[PDB]
């Protein structure tokens, strides 16, 4: 059912990086990955977890809605665009720590791993996903399949919305896990098609943050090989 | 409250085009176009008129979600597009107009007059380029008499552009049948604190100028450090 490509190992190492990227062809339901053991191995979910998240915070009732402002505190960090009042939509843009960290403590724990088991999702973090774990995920949410509001599942899909064209429309989250060894850089999501949707994730090794930017851009060269995006 | 910044006008004569463009600022409250006059000037909304349309055809039911396949009747239509099975992204996205006609057998002359009233939309039926602003300053805030659930499935599918600036919620409008043949594009675009709601009519005496409904507007965007 997942074909591997090995041809797509070139876009890594032309990169000079490692790492795996998983496709889903959603009408056909065939996936599509440059390494297999890779694709269903699994690891810290960094911040594309601020997707399920985000989820409970709204159904919850932490969240009233995507216009809800959280006030910055006053502590000046060290990324800036954190230095600032901030709504579910660019709080997630700008994957801003502290927000969904008083998200996480208006919450509980106990809810939290709960909820997060009821999705299905993994198994601080908390938890542990593979690529493909990270698909199946992603498909619940396109389809409305998640056990809560389908106004939560709508916000947050709206607040994934990375690009949109005459096209595609891409909708994903980035992450970064760089507490452990491996650090390794996370991209899931799907691109909306006319008359199709594929579902991606990767994932790769990430020593430096100065390639985090190959996050997107290898996927994107996969997709092009693909004749997925023009 | 109604500002008229003429300077705009050099962008419709730079294509040899005339027409209005219709800026308001939501934070500030203020608006603006390049032509008092023209701006509340009313006009056939003919495909804009897709927004409300698809908001009461979701509230009745008649559309389950953005999912729902039409299937295409058949007829192979002057328009290429058209040619094909859509939804209700895909409907808007090319403009389907005999999709929505399906939509109104369905939902009956009565059922979409009394809504369409009840957002306030016209006055056969015209809307001024100011007009359409008020009416997306509701849809926008969720605020039309129609389920919230509607008006957010209808903002998903005008969705046209999103990088990470700006993001644009559109529906385009080409009218010919009756004088003169006009162009639209209405609409918002989300910054990162602040949304510009947007309309714009011009003269369309060629279909060669449909781009220019975008592009005219994009360059006063532009103009106006809305957009890079
Ligand atoms: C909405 O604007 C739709 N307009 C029409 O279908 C046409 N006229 O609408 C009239 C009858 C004027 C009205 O008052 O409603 C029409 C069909 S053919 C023609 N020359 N005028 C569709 N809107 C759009 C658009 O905004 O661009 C179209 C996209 N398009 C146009 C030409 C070629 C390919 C694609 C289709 S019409
Ligand atoms: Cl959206």
């Amino acid at each position: 059912e997942w074909q591997e490509n090995k041809s797509w190992n070139v876009h890594f190492t032309e990169h000079k990086s490692q790492g795996v990227v998983v496709l889903w062809n959603e009408n056909e339901q065939q996936g599509f990955t440059n390494n297999l053991k890779r694709a269903n191995q699994a690891f810290l979910p960094a911040s594309t977890l601020k997707i399920p998240n985000s989820l409970i915070a709204l159904d919850l009732g932490v969240v009233k809605d995507e216009h809800q402002v959280f006030k910055w505190d006053g502590q000046t960090r060290d990324i800036a665009t954190w230095n600032r009042d901030h709504n579910l939509i660019t709080a997630m843009k700008y994957s801003v720590v502290p927000v969904y960290q008083e998200f996480a403590r208006q919450i509980g724990e106990a809810r939290m791993s709960k909820m997060l088991h009821a999705f299905d999702y993994g198994n601080d973090g908390g938890i542990r996903i593979s690529a493909t774990e990270q698909i199946s995920f992603l498909r619940k949410l396109y389809h409305n399949k998640l056990h809560v509001s389908e106004r939560s599942q709508r916000i947050v899909k709206q607040a994934m919305l990375t690009e949109a064209n005459g096209d595609y429309i891409i909708r994903a989250k980035t992450g970064y896990a760089a507490r452990i060894e491996p650090k390794i850089g996370w991209w899931v999501g799907w691109v909306e098609l006319d008359d199709n949707v594929w579902f991606f994730a990767m994932n790769m090794d990430m020593p430096t943050s100065d390639g985090l930017g190959l996050r997107q851009a290898i996927t994107k060269e996969v997709l092009k090989q693909e004749k997925i995006i023009p």
